[PDB]
């Protein structure tokens, strides 16, 4: 039942195996003959161990300002902190004369050097295929009230949580009275790192992340390239400005505009988008109650019959009867003397599970176009609501 | 001599005595101007400065949001309403989201939901507009003869000092006139942003177009508040079903910082702007320029080179000698010659009438000289005790 208000539904018809394509925010009701109705989704996809590749300065800071000149003939400028791997320095040359005290009209040697420091950083993490798990929940057409209308589904033999990894494609999944199904699932179908930048994730090319122009270290930190985050202005013949580009966060965040993005959930990576081929064995999935009679007591609406986005029905209804287990009378006729159906039930064999009175059930039907009547139970006490589709 | 030392430099010479001369003045140039009988002269277009910068439209480049809120309604309980979508300081998404018997609706089919958030900005950058009449020119003005090597580069006390000036040019007073003590003066007559504004961000400054401006996809408000198109900073994401995420862009200040490669950058000068490129065409009225010191002796005594003479980048040769004597003020005995027989001049100076201002021992003094091509001497002081330097022209 868990399809039910889904937008992105599909239903697929049946018979020992049947083919399903499962995505995200997508839901997939499976019907067969003679088998219980089934509501499969692919609920989470999510990567395990994301190792860290390289990581981006995209705000900087600098401090410890300094300089050193030399006079046309003399050499190189030299600082001491040209050899601090913290600090970041451009070797120039300036004009020089006797009026910044040199004896010579030339081109003198100059050298500045400023302490850099990351204030914010991006980091970039490696995807192993073997570390995606897929997770599937699936939910029986089991005659459920709206009082049981995710988790406790261990205890709930109309719920199951499925685990699907490329290593362990296939799985059983038992469902009680229901019997069981089996998934045997294709990852496959489903060059990138795992981009994060101030709690924003995204999922980007590997020549994309590599060419992009930020100090950046691999895997305290030795920032390579911290010359991408500042800016060198000649100012004079003994000095030169040096100052911060600023926050890259803006930019680097349009450059991503198209690109795919992603979420977190905990340490792991969890893929917004994805697809997933599933083969359905049906041989072991059980209708209950093929034994019970037609429930012959009165029927009486709880909740008024809701037509869902993709015009079926979803009708509860209350049993006065103490005749129970029994097989809800359940159907669409165009007309009340000939009753012959119309349409047809997605929910399989609508039950009433227990044997004492007033209790409820919730079934599903997909009506035919234009006016019909919902009829729920058998003779004279029978129950009809007016329905119409489109 | 404020133009010894400068890469971009101009020589300009007067014609027999002179009353007129035309100067070009660009930023990082200097001009140095001669003329028979008159004083040499250094002229510089040392700053261009704008005045009275009117805000146009600031542009937030960092936002912050607070206050997140929602409403959900259910398939046909209407539109989605939260009492903030009507505050102008929030930024608000109205969307579409699958209801149901799950969600707590009595239907099935898409319900309203709205999301708003309060939007503030941390950090903006201001344009602002220039007015052409807004427009000065600080020229300075430095005389040779007299000043030492300490004095290429100063600015401070020319207003006590004859040797230095300060003009200022402004559109509606083109024409000024500046004093040179004992030198006399120099008329100056000079020959001075309708697409252009004055862009401030994060303490650094440019001059940016128009059309570029006006198009900056960013959140604005015009003079010196109402934030229109918050949009530009804030992303909503769909997350539930009675919720949305909404995120703040993150801050623009490198995307504009890389935009504004390659345009026009400025300065600033306290509360004026500072215009780092320009140019300036000058007419200088030579009549009132007058050589001071033509009553002075030649000096008797000995001279000392203080510092090594040094070619300059255009092959001008500077001298810096230290004065014995006490018979100040007086003449430097100054030339070049090809032999120390003869002693018959060569080349020429460019320092008109060199001079030992003060009556002090050991007093120093700088003069520069236009050396002739090969081998010369540069001989300083008279008799006995002068002084000689070879010299090599290439
Ligand atoms: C920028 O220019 C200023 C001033 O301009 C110039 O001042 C003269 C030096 C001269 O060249 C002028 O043509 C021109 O206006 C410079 O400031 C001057 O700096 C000097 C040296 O630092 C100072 O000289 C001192 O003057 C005192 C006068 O009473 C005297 O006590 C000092 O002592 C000297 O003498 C005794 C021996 O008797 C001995 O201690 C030493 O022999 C010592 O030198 C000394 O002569 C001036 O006072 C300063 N003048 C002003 C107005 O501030 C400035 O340094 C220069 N800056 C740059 C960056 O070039
Ligand atoms: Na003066």
């Amino acid at each position: 039942i868990r399809c039910i208000g889904v937008s992105n539904r599909d239903f697929v018809e049946g018979g020992t195996w049947v083919d399903v394509v499962l995505e995200h925010g997508g839901c997939v009701t499976v019907m067969a003959q003679d088998k219980p109705t089934v509501d499969i989704e692919l609920v989470t996809t999510t990567v395990s161990n994301m190792a860290e590749v390289r990581s981006y300065c995209y705000e900087a800071s600098i401090s410890d300002m300094a300089s050193d000149s030399r006079c046309p003939t003399q050499g190189e400028a030299y600082l001491d902190k040209q050899s601090d791997t913290q600090y970041v320095c451009k070797r120039t040359l300036v004009d020089r004369g006797w009026g910044n005290g040199c004896g010579l009209f030339g081109k003198g040697s100059l050298v500045t050097c400023a302490k850099f420091a990351c204030s914010k950083k991006m980091t970039g993490k490696s995807i192993q295929p073997e570390n995606l798990e897929y997770r599937i929940m699936l939910s029986v057409h089991g005659s459920q009230h709206s009082g049981m209308i995710d988790t406790g589904h261990e205890t709930d033999e109309n719920r199951a949580k499925v685990e699907i990894t490329p290593n362990s494609p296939r799985a059983e999944a038992t469902l009680g009275g229901f019997g069981s199904l089996g998934l045997d699932c294709e990852p496959r179908t489903g060059d990138l790192y795992y981009l994060t930048m101030n709690n924003k994730h995204w999922l980007v090319h590997k020549e994309w992340f590599h060419d992009i122009p930020l100090p950046w270290h691999a895997g305290t930190p030795h920032w390579n390239n911290k010359e991408a985050l500042v800016e060198f202005k000649d100012a004079h013949a003994k000095r030169q400005t040096v100052v911060v580009l600023g926050s890259q966060e803006g930019a680097v965040h349009t450059a991503l505009a198209g690109a795919l993005e992603a979420e977190m959930d905990g340490a792991k990576g969890r893929l917004s988008s994805g697809h997933l081929k599933c083969r359905l064995k049906m041989d072991k999935l059980r209708l209950k109650g093929v034994s019970y009679s037609l429930c012959t007591a009165a029927f009486t609406f709880t909740k008024i019959p809701a037509e869902t986005l993709h015009g079926t029905v979803t009708v509860e209804v209350q049993y006065a009867g103490t005749d129970g287990p029994c097989k809800v009378p359940a159907q669409m006729a165009v007309d009340m003397q000939t009753l012959t159906p119309v349409g047809r039930l997605i929910t399989a064999n609508p039950v009433i599970t227990e044997s004492t009175e007033n209790s409820k059930m919730m079934l599903e039907l997909d009506p035919p176009f234009g006016d019909s009547y919902i009829v729920i139970g058998v003779g004279e006490k029978k129950i009809t609501h007016h329905w119409h589709r489109s």
